[PDB]
């Protein structure tokens, strides 16, 4: 698709067998969720925001579904406001911006 | 232009007759820049992100010029790790998302 911004660009994903809600974040790095259970062992990870530094908890090679395009990558967890898909999983799925 | 996201999409803007980078932000409600003079009246907001909220200076129908288009709207003003450049600049340039 392509997706304007006068609306944040929430996207349904697909994570664990369930959905969630997830913003198409370019101006992050990494991909972000709230709290949740995943399989495997995590490592730790600190990432910064505006406001500061979390800890987060960081899973490699998760499998997960974005707007119905598979990806299979990082995924952090952990006190984050929101869902966030960061550029690790855009780049998998073809993402660009256009102007 | 078309924008990978290999890496941060970083682009130059002028504002207030000066030169900066900033990075074009789809999970940015708003835009937000590192300390610097703006003209005319402001007012205080918070904003909130990964690390809780900071306070900045709120600066209305502000010039800007993105990657070389011209476009009006508010820009926060405080202490942001990085210039942001958020959704109600990037619709005014005709920015999408596309993949
Ligand atoms: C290199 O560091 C990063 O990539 N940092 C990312 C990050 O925080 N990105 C920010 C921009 C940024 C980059 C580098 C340093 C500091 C900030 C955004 O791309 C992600 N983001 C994701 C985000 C969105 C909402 C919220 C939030 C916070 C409080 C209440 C409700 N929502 C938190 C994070 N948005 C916001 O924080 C925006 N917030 C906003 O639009 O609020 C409606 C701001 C900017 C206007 C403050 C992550 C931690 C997610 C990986
Ligand atoms: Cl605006």
């Amino acid at each position: 698709p392509q997706i304007t911004l006068w609306k944040r660009p929430l996207v349904t994903i697909k994570i664990g067998g369930q959905l969630k809600e997830a913003l198409l974040d370019t101006g992050a790095d990494d991909t972000v969720l709230e709290e949740m259970s995943l399989p495997g062992r995590w490592k730790p990870k600190m990432i910064g925001g505006i406001g500061g530094f979390i800890k987060v908890r960081q899973y490699d090679q998760i499998l997960i579904e974005i707007c119905g395009h598979k990806a299979i990558g990082t995924v952090l967890v952990g006190p984050t406001p929101v869902n966030i898909i960061g550029r690790n999983l855009l780049t998998q799925i073809g993402c660009t911006l256009n102007f």
